[PDB]
Protein backbone atom coordinates (compact mmCIF):
# COMPACT_ATOMS: atom_id res chain seq x y z
CA UNK A 1 0.00 0.00 0.00
CA UNK A 2 1.45 3.30 -0.80
CA UNK A 3 0.45 6.49 1.43
CA UNK A 4 -0.87 9.61 -0.08
CA UNK A 5 0.68 12.54 1.59
CA UNK A 6 -1.15 15.94 2.18
CA UNK A 7 1.41 17.53 0.29
CA UNK A 8 3.24 15.99 -3.36
CA UNK A 9 6.90 16.30 -3.53
CA UNK A 10 8.66 13.78 -4.94
CA UNK A 11 10.37 15.68 -7.36
CA UNK A 12 12.83 12.29 -8.00
CA UNK A 13 9.93 10.12 -8.42
CA UNK A 14 10.81 7.45 -11.67
CA UNK A 15 9.22 8.45 -14.96
CA UNK A 16 10.49 5.57 -17.02
CA UNK A 17 12.03 6.86 -20.35
CA UNK A 18 11.58 10.23 -19.53
CA UNK A 19 13.37 10.66 -15.82
CA UNK A 20 15.69 13.54 -15.75
CA UNK A 21 13.55 15.11 -18.63
CA UNK A 22 10.65 15.06 -16.70
CA UNK A 23 10.02 17.85 -14.43
CA UNK A 24 7.87 19.50 -11.64
CA UNK A 25 9.33 22.79 -13.16
CA UNK A 26 9.39 24.43 -16.25
CA UNK A 27 11.94 26.58 -18.39
CA UNK A 28 15.00 27.37 -18.95
CA UNK A 29 17.66 24.98 -18.34
CA UNK A 30 21.27 25.92 -20.27
CA UNK A 31 21.75 29.19 -23.24
CA UNK A 32 21.36 27.96 -26.14
CA UNK A 33 21.46 29.67 -29.80
CA UNK A 34 19.67 28.17 -32.61
CA UNK A 35 20.59 28.22 -36.25
CA UNK A 36 18.52 30.41 -38.28
CA UNK A 37 18.84 29.66 -42.24
CA UNK A 38 17.11 31.74 -44.96
CA UNK A 39 13.80 30.13 -45.94
CA UNK A 40 11.25 31.77 -44.04
CA UNK A 41 10.19 29.12 -42.04
CA UNK A 42 12.26 27.78 -39.67
CA UNK A 43 11.04 24.66 -37.64
CA UNK A 44 12.32 23.14 -34.60
CA UNK A 45 11.49 20.16 -34.74
CA UNK A 46 11.49 15.94 -34.73
CA UNK A 47 10.20 13.38 -36.07
CA UNK A 48 7.34 12.27 -34.28
CA UNK A 49 3.50 12.02 -34.15
CA UNK A 50 3.33 15.61 -33.64
CA UNK A 51 6.36 16.85 -35.66
CA UNK A 52 5.36 14.94 -38.90
CA UNK A 53 1.97 16.94 -39.22
CA UNK A 54 4.23 20.24 -39.75
CA UNK A 55 6.74 19.13 -42.36
CA UNK A 56 3.68 17.11 -43.83
CA UNK A 57 1.40 20.64 -44.26
CA UNK A 58 4.63 22.55 -45.86
CA UNK A 59 5.03 19.45 -48.74
CA UNK A 60 1.55 20.19 -49.17
CA UNK A 61 1.42 23.44 -50.28
CA UNK A 62 4.79 23.10 -51.88
CA UNK A 63 2.94 20.38 -53.76
CA UNK A 64 -0.28 22.80 -54.20
CA UNK A 65 2.25 25.23 -56.17
CA UNK A 66 2.70 27.65 -52.87
CA UNK A 67 6.18 28.60 -53.24
CA UNK A 68 6.72 30.37 -50.53
CA UNK A 69 6.59 27.56 -48.03
CA UNK A 70 9.86 26.66 -48.24
CA UNK A 71 11.52 26.00 -44.94
CA UNK A 72 14.74 25.41 -42.95
CA UNK A 73 14.33 22.03 -40.88
CA UNK A 74 16.35 21.41 -37.26
CA UNK A 75 16.90 18.65 -35.10
CA UNK A 76 15.88 19.20 -31.36
CA UNK A 77 16.57 16.11 -29.66
CA UNK A 78 14.22 15.74 -26.23
CA UNK A 79 15.53 12.63 -25.10
CA UNK A 80 19.10 15.22 -24.40
CA UNK A 81 16.91 18.17 -23.13
CA UNK A 82 17.18 20.39 -26.25
CA UNK A 83 13.53 21.46 -25.65
CA UNK A 84 15.21 23.39 -22.54
CA UNK A 85 18.00 25.32 -23.78
CA UNK A 86 17.07 29.21 -23.52
CA UNK A 87 16.46 29.74 -27.80
CA UNK A 88 14.13 27.00 -28.34
CA UNK A 89 12.66 28.60 -24.79
CA UNK A 90 11.59 31.87 -25.97
CA UNK A 91 9.73 30.40 -28.92
CA UNK A 92 8.03 27.46 -26.79
CA UNK A 93 7.84 28.41 -23.11
CA UNK A 94 6.35 24.89 -23.05
CA UNK A 95 9.30 23.31 -24.39
CA UNK A 96 7.76 20.96 -26.73
CA UNK A 97 7.97 20.31 -30.60
CA UNK A 98 7.22 21.45 -32.91
CA UNK A 99 8.06 24.92 -32.67
CA UNK A 100 8.09 27.31 -35.64
CA UNK A 101 9.56 30.77 -36.77
CA UNK A 102 7.71 32.46 -39.51
CA UNK A 103 10.34 34.97 -40.48
CA UNK A 104 8.46 35.78 -43.83
CA UNK A 105 7.41 39.70 -42.85
CA UNK A 106 9.27 42.52 -40.97
CA UNK A 107 9.65 41.07 -37.42
CA UNK A 108 9.64 37.05 -36.85
CA UNK A 109 6.16 35.33 -35.63
CA UNK A 110 7.02 32.24 -33.31
CA UNK A 111 4.41 29.52 -33.55
CA UNK A 112 3.70 26.62 -31.22
CA UNK A 113 1.64 23.31 -30.93
CA UNK A 114 1.17 21.36 -33.93
CA UNK A 115 -2.20 21.95 -34.77
CA UNK A 116 -2.04 25.58 -34.33
CA UNK A 117 1.05 25.72 -36.82
CA UNK A 118 -1.11 24.06 -39.43
CA UNK A 119 -4.28 26.30 -38.81
CA UNK A 120 -1.32 29.33 -38.71
CA UNK A 121 -0.23 28.00 -42.41
CA UNK A 122 -3.66 27.41 -43.71
CA UNK A 123 -4.70 30.80 -43.20
CA UNK A 124 -1.83 32.19 -44.30
CA UNK A 125 -1.86 30.96 -47.39
CA UNK A 126 -5.43 29.93 -47.63
CA UNK A 127 -5.32 26.18 -48.54
CA UNK A 128 -6.46 23.20 -46.63
CA UNK A 129 -9.01 25.00 -44.81
CA UNK A 130 -12.33 26.39 -46.00
CA UNK A 131 -12.86 29.92 -46.58
CA UNK A 132 -16.56 29.54 -45.95
CA UNK A 133 -17.65 29.48 -42.65
CA UNK A 134 -19.46 26.15 -41.98
CA UNK A 135 -17.00 24.27 -43.77
CA UNK A 136 -13.79 26.04 -41.69
CA UNK A 137 -15.57 25.86 -38.33
CA UNK A 138 -15.95 21.81 -39.37
CA UNK A 139 -12.42 20.97 -39.79
CA UNK A 140 -11.46 23.63 -36.42
CA UNK A 141 -13.51 20.74 -34.73
CA UNK A 142 -11.63 18.01 -35.63
CA UNK A 143 -8.48 20.07 -35.85
CA UNK A 144 -9.37 20.94 -31.77
CA UNK A 145 -10.60 17.28 -31.22
CA UNK A 146 -7.57 16.06 -31.82
CA UNK A 147 -5.51 18.50 -30.12
CA UNK A 148 -7.39 17.28 -26.73
CA UNK A 149 -7.83 13.67 -27.76
CA UNK A 150 -3.76 12.57 -28.67
CA UNK A 151 -2.74 13.56 -24.96
CA UNK A 152 -4.86 10.54 -24.02
CA UNK A 153 -3.49 8.55 -26.83
CA UNK A 154 0.24 9.49 -26.27
CA UNK A 155 0.32 10.28 -22.79
CA UNK A 156 -2.15 7.95 -21.26
CA UNK A 157 -1.81 5.10 -23.75
CA UNK A 158 1.56 5.41 -25.57
CA UNK A 159 3.43 5.98 -22.22
CA UNK A 160 2.00 3.16 -20.00
CA UNK A 161 1.68 0.43 -22.68
CA UNK A 162 5.57 1.08 -23.81
CA UNK A 163 7.35 3.68 -21.83
CA UNK A 164 6.38 3.18 -18.14
CA UNK A 165 8.95 0.40 -16.38
CA UNK A 166 5.85 -1.72 -15.02
CA UNK A 167 3.06 -2.68 -17.20
CA UNK A 168 0.43 -1.24 -14.92
CA UNK A 169 -3.24 -3.14 -15.71
CA UNK A 170 -5.38 -0.31 -14.50
CA UNK A 171 -3.98 2.43 -16.64
CA UNK A 172 -3.45 0.51 -19.46
CA UNK A 173 -7.07 -0.69 -19.46
CA UNK A 174 -8.60 3.07 -18.95
CA UNK A 175 -6.41 4.39 -21.32
CA UNK A 176 -6.81 1.93 -23.75
CA UNK A 177 -10.71 1.67 -23.64
CA UNK A 178 -10.24 5.50 -24.36
CA UNK A 179 -7.72 5.17 -27.58
CA UNK A 180 -10.23 2.74 -28.81
CA UNK A 181 -13.20 4.72 -28.48
CA UNK A 182 -11.47 7.45 -30.00
CA UNK A 183 -10.36 4.91 -33.22
CA UNK A 184 -14.02 3.93 -32.87
CA UNK A 185 -15.23 7.42 -33.30
CA UNK A 186 -12.78 8.23 -36.42
CA UNK A 187 -13.88 5.09 -38.11
CA UNK A 188 -17.57 5.33 -37.84
CA UNK A 189 -16.85 9.01 -38.91
CA UNK A 190 -15.10 7.75 -42.21
CA UNK A 191 -17.59 5.37 -43.08
CA UNK A 192 -19.78 8.13 -43.92
CA UNK A 193 -17.07 10.92 -45.44
CA UNK A 194 -13.96 10.64 -47.90
CA UNK A 195 -11.44 12.68 -45.21
CA UNK A 196 -12.99 13.76 -41.84
CA UNK A 197 -14.47 17.32 -42.70
CA UNK A 198 -16.01 16.00 -45.47
CA UNK A 199 -15.35 15.67 -49.45
CA UNK A 200 -11.79 17.80 -48.71
CA UNK A 201 -8.52 16.55 -47.27
CA UNK A 202 -8.17 19.40 -44.68
CA UNK A 203 -5.59 20.07 -42.19
CA UNK A 204 -7.77 17.89 -39.60
CA UNK A 205 -6.40 15.13 -41.63
CA UNK A 206 -3.23 16.02 -41.45
CA UNK A 207 -3.32 16.69 -37.61
CA UNK A 208 -5.13 13.35 -37.11
CA UNK A 209 -3.34 10.74 -39.64
CA UNK A 210 -0.34 11.55 -37.66
CA UNK A 211 -1.37 10.02 -34.83
CA UNK A 212 -3.86 7.80 -35.38
CA UNK A 213 -3.41 7.17 -39.41
CA UNK A 214 0.43 5.91 -37.82
CA UNK A 215 -0.90 4.07 -35.29
CA UNK A 216 -3.25 1.68 -37.30
CA UNK A 217 -0.37 1.52 -39.98
CA UNK A 218 1.67 -0.22 -37.15
CA UNK A 219 4.22 2.87 -37.56
CA UNK A 220 4.06 3.86 -33.57
CA UNK A 221 4.66 1.72 -30.64
CA UNK A 222 5.74 -1.75 -31.24
CA UNK A 223 2.76 -4.32 -30.53
CA UNK A 224 0.36 -1.44 -30.44
CA UNK A 225 -1.61 -2.05 -33.51
CA UNK A 226 -2.44 -5.52 -32.75
CA UNK A 227 -3.02 -4.78 -29.26
CA UNK A 228 -5.72 -2.31 -30.17
CA UNK A 229 -6.91 -4.49 -32.61
CA UNK A 230 -6.25 -1.64 -35.47
CA UNK A 231 -7.18 -3.75 -38.75
CA UNK A 232 -10.74 -4.16 -37.15
CA UNK A 233 -11.58 -0.30 -37.75
CA UNK A 234 -11.95 -0.45 -41.71
CA UNK A 235 -12.80 2.70 -42.82
CA UNK A 236 -9.96 4.29 -40.58
CA UNK A 237 -7.54 1.66 -42.46
CA UNK A 238 -8.16 1.91 -45.58
CA UNK A 239 -8.24 6.21 -44.87
CA UNK A 240 -5.06 5.97 -43.56
CA UNK A 241 -3.38 4.08 -46.44
CA UNK A 242 -4.88 6.71 -48.77
CA UNK A 243 -2.87 9.56 -46.77
CA UNK A 244 -0.17 7.57 -47.08
CA UNK A 245 0.10 7.53 -50.62
CA UNK A 246 0.08 10.85 -50.78
CA UNK A 247 3.29 12.15 -52.25
CA UNK A 248 3.68 15.15 -50.09
CA UNK A 249 2.88 12.85 -46.99
CA UNK A 250 5.97 10.66 -48.20
CA UNK A 251 8.10 13.59 -48.35
CA UNK A 252 7.07 14.77 -44.63
CA UNK A 253 7.79 11.98 -43.02
CA UNK A 254 11.14 11.45 -45.16
CA UNK A 255 12.19 15.04 -44.25
CA UNK A 256 16.01 15.78 -43.02
CA UNK A 257 16.28 16.91 -39.71
CA UNK A 258 19.51 19.16 -39.70
CA UNK A 259 21.72 18.95 -36.41
CA UNK A 260 21.81 22.18 -34.25
CA UNK A 261 25.33 20.83 -32.66
CA UNK B 1 -39.14 18.30 -33.05
CA UNK B 2 -35.20 18.75 -31.66
CA UNK B 3 -32.24 19.73 -33.48
CA UNK B 4 -32.37 20.00 -37.13
CA UNK B 5 -29.31 20.72 -39.19
CA UNK B 6 -31.05 21.18 -42.47
CA UNK B 7 -34.23 23.47 -42.16
CA UNK B 8 -33.89 27.40 -42.59
CA UNK B 9 -34.19 30.25 -40.18
CA UNK B 10 2.40 -8.99 -11.83
CA UNK B 11 0.08 -8.66 -14.43
CA UNK B 12 0.04 -10.03 -17.75
CA UNK B 13 -0.35 -7.76 -21.08
CA UNK B 14 -2.42 -9.67 -23.75
CA UNK B 15 -1.87 -9.48 -27.39
CA UNK B 16 -5.05 -8.28 -28.19
CA UNK B 17 -6.67 -6.38 -25.37
CA UNK B 18 -10.03 -7.35 -24.29
CA UNK B 19 -12.51 -5.17 -22.26
CA UNK B 20 -14.21 -5.70 -18.93
CA UNK B 21 -16.91 -4.55 -16.40
CA UNK B 22 -13.27 -3.01 -14.59
CA UNK B 23 -14.11 -0.51 -12.43
CA UNK B 24 -13.08 2.82 -13.02
CA UNK B 25 -14.41 4.60 -10.07
CA UNK B 26 -17.35 6.87 -10.45
CA UNK B 27 -17.54 6.90 -14.57
CA UNK B 28 -17.72 2.78 -15.16
CA UNK B 29 -21.44 3.16 -16.29
CA UNK B 30 -20.41 5.76 -18.73
CA UNK B 31 -17.48 4.39 -20.16
CA UNK B 32 -16.88 2.18 -23.00
CA UNK B 33 -14.20 0.98 -26.04
CA UNK B 34 -16.65 2.23 -28.68
CA UNK B 35 -18.29 5.56 -29.22
CA UNK B 36 -21.94 6.49 -30.89
CA UNK B 37 -25.92 7.44 -29.85
CA UNK B 38 -27.02 4.76 -27.42
CA UNK B 39 -30.43 6.20 -27.33
CA UNK B 40 -32.81 8.64 -29.39
CA UNK B 41 -33.06 11.97 -27.93
CA UNK B 42 -34.43 15.45 -29.19
CA UNK B 43 -33.12 18.44 -27.17
CA UNK B 44 -34.57 21.48 -26.64
CA UNK B 45 -34.35 24.50 -29.07
CA UNK B 46 -34.97 27.58 -28.05
CA UNK B 47 -35.40 30.90 -29.32
CA UNK B 48 -31.98 32.35 -28.54
CA UNK B 49 -28.85 32.61 -31.59
CA UNK B 50 -27.08 30.02 -29.69
CA UNK B 51 -28.16 26.99 -27.94
CA UNK B 52 -25.58 25.38 -25.57
CA UNK B 53 -25.80 22.08 -24.41
CA UNK B 54 -23.28 21.76 -21.37
CA UNK B 55 -22.71 20.84 -17.66
CA UNK B 56 -21.06 23.23 -15.04
CA UNK B 57 -17.39 21.51 -15.75
CA UNK B 58 -14.03 23.27 -16.13
CA UNK B 59 -15.03 22.90 -20.17
CA UNK B 60 -18.81 24.21 -19.58
CA UNK B 61 -18.06 27.23 -17.62
CA UNK B 62 -15.45 28.41 -20.60
CA UNK B 63 -18.65 29.30 -22.86
CA UNK B 64 -20.89 30.65 -20.13
CA UNK B 65 -18.08 32.81 -19.13
CA UNK B 66 -17.45 33.51 -22.85
CA UNK B 67 -20.72 34.54 -23.48
CA UNK B 68 -21.50 36.84 -20.68
CA UNK B 69 -18.17 38.47 -20.73
CA UNK B 70 -19.34 39.38 -24.66
CA UNK B 71 -22.82 40.46 -23.23
CA UNK B 72 -20.68 42.70 -20.84
CA UNK B 73 -19.18 43.94 -23.57
CA UNK B 74 -22.72 45.51 -25.17
CA UNK B 75 -22.91 42.43 -27.81
CA UNK B 76 -26.85 42.55 -27.26
CA UNK B 77 -26.95 39.22 -30.10
CA UNK B 78 -25.10 37.04 -27.79
CA UNK B 79 -27.58 35.51 -25.95
CA UNK B 80 -28.44 31.90 -25.29
CA UNK B 81 -30.39 29.17 -24.62
CA UNK B 82 -28.96 26.76 -21.64
CA UNK B 83 -29.47 23.08 -21.14
CA UNK B 84 -28.10 20.53 -19.06
CA UNK B 85 -26.62 17.65 -20.39
CA UNK B 86 -25.90 15.28 -17.39
CA UNK B 87 -23.27 13.02 -18.44
CA UNK B 88 -23.28 11.27 -15.45
CA UNK B 89 -26.85 10.58 -16.46
CA UNK B 90 -25.51 9.63 -20.22
CA UNK B 91 -27.39 12.24 -21.97
CA UNK B 92 -24.36 12.88 -23.98
CA UNK B 93 -25.33 10.02 -26.19
CA UNK B 94 -28.20 11.15 -26.65
CA UNK B 95 -29.31 11.13 -30.33
CA UNK B 96 -29.51 14.80 -30.82
CA UNK B 97 -26.26 15.65 -28.85
CA UNK B 98 -24.76 13.00 -30.73
CA UNK B 99 -25.67 15.25 -33.98
CA UNK B 100 -24.25 18.13 -32.80
CA UNK B 101 -20.77 16.46 -31.37
CA UNK B 102 -20.25 12.93 -32.03
CA UNK B 103 -17.21 12.36 -29.53
CA UNK B 104 -20.33 12.63 -26.84
CA UNK B 105 -18.31 15.53 -24.76
CA UNK B 106 -19.86 18.84 -23.64
CA UNK B 107 -19.89 21.33 -24.20
CA UNK B 108 -21.67 21.53 -27.58
CA UNK B 109 -23.02 24.73 -29.23
CA UNK B 110 -25.62 25.36 -31.82
CA UNK B 111 -25.39 28.65 -33.71
CA UNK B 112 -28.71 29.53 -35.29
CA UNK B 113 -28.50 32.83 -36.17
CA UNK B 114 -27.85 32.45 -39.85
CA UNK B 115 -29.60 30.79 -42.76
CA UNK B 116 -28.50 27.34 -41.22
CA UNK B 117 -27.62 26.29 -38.22
CA UNK B 118 -23.53 25.52 -37.04
CA UNK B 119 -22.60 22.60 -34.68
CA UNK B 120 -19.44 23.46 -32.77
CA UNK B 121 -17.63 21.31 -30.30
CA UNK B 122 -14.51 21.64 -28.41
CA UNK B 123 -15.01 24.07 -25.71
CA UNK B 124 -11.49 25.81 -27.41
CA UNK B 125 -12.96 25.69 -30.74
CA UNK B 126 -16.22 27.38 -29.56
CA UNK B 127 -14.55 29.76 -28.02
CA UNK B 128 -12.38 30.61 -30.86
CA UNK B 129 -15.92 30.78 -32.91
CA UNK B 130 -17.86 33.12 -30.58
CA UNK B 131 -14.21 35.38 -30.54
CA UNK B 132 -13.94 35.71 -34.49
CA UNK B 133 -17.97 35.97 -34.59
CA UNK B 134 -18.33 38.99 -32.96
CA UNK B 135 -14.60 40.36 -33.47
CA UNK B 136 -13.92 40.39 -29.63
CA UNK B 137 -11.48 38.94 -27.05
CA UNK B 138 -8.81 37.87 -29.78
CA UNK B 139 -6.75 40.39 -31.52
CA UNK B 140 -7.18 40.94 -34.60
CA UNK B 141 -3.38 41.77 -35.71
CA UNK B 142 -1.23 38.61 -36.62
CA UNK B 143 1.34 38.67 -34.03
CA UNK B 144 -1.50 39.25 -31.42
CA UNK B 145 -3.63 36.63 -32.79
CA UNK B 146 -0.80 34.04 -33.16
CA UNK B 147 -0.13 34.65 -29.53
CA UNK B 148 -3.29 33.89 -28.09
CA UNK B 149 -4.04 30.59 -30.24
CA UNK B 150 -0.28 29.32 -29.07
CA UNK B 151 -1.76 29.20 -25.54
CA UNK B 152 -5.32 28.61 -26.87
CA UNK B 153 -4.16 25.23 -28.36
CA UNK B 154 -1.90 24.76 -25.44
CA UNK B 155 -4.75 24.52 -22.50
CA UNK B 156 -6.37 22.21 -24.99
CA UNK B 157 -3.61 19.85 -25.23
CA UNK B 158 -2.62 20.21 -21.97
CA UNK B 159 -5.92 19.86 -19.92
CA UNK B 160 -5.95 16.09 -20.84
CA UNK B 161 -3.25 15.64 -18.80
CA UNK B 162 -5.07 17.90 -15.96
CA UNK B 163 -8.53 16.29 -15.52
CA UNK B 164 -8.18 12.16 -17.45
CA UNK B 165 -4.76 11.98 -15.53
CA UNK B 166 -4.02 13.86 -12.24
CA UNK B 167 -7.51 14.04 -11.89
CA UNK B 168 -8.74 10.68 -12.20
CA UNK B 169 -5.78 8.98 -10.39
CA UNK B 170 -6.16 11.98 -7.45
CA UNK B 171 -10.00 12.17 -7.54
CA UNK B 172 -11.85 8.98 -9.11
CA UNK B 173 -9.48 5.80 -9.50
CA UNK B 174 -11.04 3.72 -6.68
CA UNK B 175 -7.22 2.91 -5.61
CA UNK B 176 -4.62 5.74 -5.11
CA UNK B 177 -1.45 4.38 -7.36
CA UNK B 178 1.65 5.61 -7.19
CA UNK B 179 3.53 5.41 -10.18
CA UNK B 180 0.50 7.45 -12.20
CA UNK B 181 -0.15 10.07 -9.37
CA UNK B 182 3.51 10.87 -9.36
CA UNK B 183 3.56 11.19 -13.25
CA UNK B 184 0.03 12.90 -13.83
CA UNK B 185 0.86 15.57 -10.51
CA UNK B 186 4.53 16.32 -11.75
CA UNK B 187 3.23 17.37 -15.33
CA UNK B 188 0.68 19.10 -13.58
CA UNK B 189 3.26 20.82 -11.59
CA UNK B 190 5.19 21.89 -14.41
CA UNK B 191 2.04 23.34 -15.94
CA UNK B 192 1.27 25.78 -12.46
CA UNK B 193 5.23 26.42 -12.82
CA UNK B 194 4.95 27.23 -16.80
CA UNK B 195 2.03 29.42 -16.20
CA UNK B 196 3.46 31.24 -13.34
CA UNK B 197 6.19 31.94 -15.21
CA UNK B 198 4.13 33.77 -17.57
CA UNK B 199 2.05 35.77 -15.60
CA UNK B 200 5.13 37.05 -13.86
CA UNK B 201 6.02 38.88 -16.69
CA UNK B 202 2.46 39.84 -18.49
CA UNK B 203 -0.56 40.73 -16.74
CA UNK B 204 -2.60 38.02 -19.01
CA UNK B 205 -1.65 35.05 -20.85
CA UNK B 206 -0.92 36.47 -24.25
CA UNK B 207 0.03 39.86 -23.18
CA UNK B 208 -1.74 43.37 -21.82
CA UNK B 209 -4.87 42.09 -22.60
CA UNK B 210 -7.00 39.67 -21.59
CA UNK B 211 -8.30 37.16 -24.06
CA UNK B 212 -9.79 33.66 -24.86
CA UNK B 213 -7.01 31.99 -23.86
CA UNK B 214 -7.10 33.44 -20.03
CA UNK B 215 -10.87 31.92 -20.33
CA UNK B 216 -9.75 28.94 -21.53
CA UNK B 217 -6.86 28.43 -18.89
CA UNK B 218 -8.46 30.24 -16.22
CA UNK B 219 -11.39 27.79 -16.28
CA UNK B 220 -9.05 25.00 -15.27
CA UNK B 221 -5.90 26.24 -13.62
CA UNK B 222 -7.55 29.38 -11.98
CA UNK B 223 -10.56 27.53 -10.48
CA UNK B 224 -7.65 24.75 -9.72
CA UNK B 225 -5.65 27.25 -7.27
CA UNK B 226 -8.67 28.39 -5.74
CA UNK B 227 -9.36 25.29 -4.54
CA UNK B 228 -12.48 24.97 -6.40
CA UNK B 229 -12.25 21.70 -8.34
CA UNK B 230 -11.18 18.56 -6.55
CA UNK B 231 -10.59 18.01 -2.74
CA UNK B 232 -7.69 18.38 -1.36
CA UNK B 233 -5.81 19.24 -4.89
CA UNK B 234 -4.56 22.80 -4.41
CA UNK B 235 -3.44 21.57 -0.96
CA UNK B 236 -1.81 18.91 -2.78
CA UNK B 237 -0.23 20.82 -5.38
CA UNK B 238 1.00 23.41 -3.25
CA UNK B 239 -1.21 25.96 -5.50
CA UNK B 240 0.20 29.09 -3.10
CA UNK B 241 3.26 29.04 -4.05
CA UNK B 242 2.40 29.61 -7.25
CA UNK B 243 1.76 33.72 -6.53
CA UNK B 244 1.88 35.24 -9.65
CA UNK B 245 -0.70 32.49 -11.34
CA UNK B 246 -2.88 32.65 -8.23
CA UNK B 247 -2.65 36.44 -8.54
CA UNK B 248 -4.26 36.23 -11.73
CA UNK B 249 -6.84 34.01 -10.69
CA UNK B 250 -8.04 36.17 -8.27
CA UNK B 251 -8.52 38.86 -10.60
CA UNK B 252 -10.27 36.78 -13.06
CA UNK B 253 -12.15 35.79 -10.76
CA UNK B 254 -13.79 38.86 -9.44
CA UNK B 255 -14.79 39.83 -13.01
CA UNK B 256 -18.61 40.05 -13.49
CA UNK B 257 -18.66 38.36 -16.64
CA UNK B 258 -17.13 35.50 -14.85
CA UNK B 259 -19.21 35.00 -11.58
CA UNK B 260 -22.01 35.40 -14.11
CA UNK B 261 -20.62 32.40 -16.09
CA UNK B 262 -20.08 30.38 -13.50
CA UNK B 263 -23.41 31.06 -11.83
CA UNK B 264 -25.57 30.19 -15.19
CA UNK B 265 -28.59 27.98 -14.95
CA UNK B 266 -28.83 24.83 -17.03
CA UNK B 267 -32.56 24.53 -18.10
CA UNK B 268 -33.79 21.07 -17.96
CA UNK B 269 -34.34 18.66 -21.25
CA UNK B 270 -36.51 15.97 -20.13
N1 LIG C 1 0.02 19.46 -27.90
C1 LIG C 1 1.42 19.56 -28.35
C2 LIG C 1 2.18 18.30 -27.97
C3 LIG C 1 3.65 18.37 -28.39
C4 LIG C 1 4.46 17.25 -27.75
O1 LIG C 1 3.94 16.41 -27.02
N2 LIG C 1 5.75 17.23 -28.07
C5 LIG C 1 6.66 16.19 -27.60
C6 LIG C 1 7.18 15.30 -28.73
S1 LIG C 1 5.96 14.51 -29.77
S2 LIG C 1 6.23 12.51 -29.13
C7 LIG C 1 4.72 12.05 -28.29
C8 LIG C 1 4.53 12.79 -26.95
N3 LIG C 1 5.42 12.18 -25.95
C9 LIG C 1 6.27 12.88 -25.19
O2 LIG C 1 6.34 14.09 -25.22
C10 LIG C 1 7.21 12.12 -24.28
C11 LIG C 1 7.70 12.96 -23.11
C12 LIG C 1 6.60 13.43 -22.13
N4 LIG C 1 7.19 14.38 -21.19
C13 LIG C 1 6.02 12.25 -21.39
O3 LIG C 1 6.47 11.90 -20.27
O4 LIG C 1 5.08 11.64 -21.95
C14 LIG C 1 3.07 12.83 -26.54
O5 LIG C 1 2.56 11.89 -25.97
N5 LIG C 1 2.36 13.93 -26.79
C15 LIG C 1 0.95 14.04 -26.43
C16 LIG C 1 0.17 14.90 -27.39
O6 LIG C 1 0.51 14.91 -28.59
O7 LIG C 1 -0.78 15.58 -26.95
C17 LIG C 1 7.83 16.83 -26.89
O8 LIG C 1 8.42 17.77 -27.41
N6 LIG C 1 8.17 16.37 -25.70
C18 LIG C 1 9.25 16.99 -24.95
C19 LIG C 1 9.08 16.85 -23.45
O9 LIG C 1 8.00 16.40 -23.01
O10 LIG C 1 10.00 17.21 -22.70
C20 LIG C 1 1.45 19.72 -29.84
O11 LIG C 1 0.60 19.12 -30.52
O12 LIG C 1 2.35 20.44 -30.34
N1 LIG D 1 -11.47 18.69 -25.25
C1 LIG D 1 -12.88 18.77 -24.90
C2 LIG D 1 -13.13 18.06 -23.58
C3 LIG D 1 -14.59 18.18 -23.11
C4 LIG D 1 -14.85 17.25 -21.94
O1 LIG D 1 -13.93 16.60 -21.47
N2 LIG D 1 -16.10 17.19 -21.48
C5 LIG D 1 -16.51 16.32 -20.38
C6 LIG D 1 -17.01 17.15 -19.19
S1 LIG D 1 -15.82 18.36 -18.61
S2 LIG D 1 -15.33 17.55 -16.71
C7 LIG D 1 -13.60 17.15 -16.88
C8 LIG D 1 -13.32 15.95 -17.78
N3 LIG D 1 -13.72 14.72 -17.12
C9 LIG D 1 -14.57 13.84 -17.65
O2 LIG D 1 -15.01 13.92 -18.79
C10 LIG D 1 -15.03 12.71 -16.76
C11 LIG D 1 -15.60 11.55 -17.58
C12 LIG D 1 -14.52 10.84 -18.37
N4 LIG D 1 -15.11 9.90 -19.30
C13 LIG D 1 -13.61 10.08 -17.43
O3 LIG D 1 -14.03 9.04 -16.88
O4 LIG D 1 -12.46 10.51 -17.24
C14 LIG D 1 -11.89 15.92 -18.26
O5 LIG D 1 -11.01 15.39 -17.61
N5 LIG D 1 -11.66 16.50 -19.44
C15 LIG D 1 -10.36 16.50 -20.10
C16 LIG D 1 -10.08 17.72 -20.98
O6 LIG D 1 -10.66 18.80 -20.76
O7 LIG D 1 -9.25 17.61 -21.92
C17 LIG D 1 -17.56 15.35 -20.87
O8 LIG D 1 -18.48 15.73 -21.58
N6 LIG D 1 -17.42 14.08 -20.51
C18 LIG D 1 -18.40 13.06 -20.88
C19 LIG D 1 -17.83 11.67 -21.03
O9 LIG D 1 -16.61 11.47 -20.87
O10 LIG D 1 -18.62 10.75 -21.30
C20 LIG D 1 -13.30 20.19 -24.78
O11 LIG D 1 -12.44 21.02 -24.40
O12 LIG D 1 -14.49 20.50 -25.06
Amino acid sequence: TYQLPKVWSAADSDQGKFSGINQPTAGVRFEQKLPVGKEPFQLYSLGTPNGVKVTIMLEELLAAGVTEATYDLYKISIMDGDQFGSDFVKINPNSKIPALLDQSGHKPIPVFESANILLYLAEKFGKLIPSDLAGRTEVLNWLFWQTGAAPFLGGGFGHFFNYAPEKLEYPINRFTMEAKRQLDLLDKELAKKAYIAGEDYSIADIAIWSWYGQLVQDKLYPGAAEFLDAASYKHLSAWAEKIAARPAVQRGLAAEYQEIK
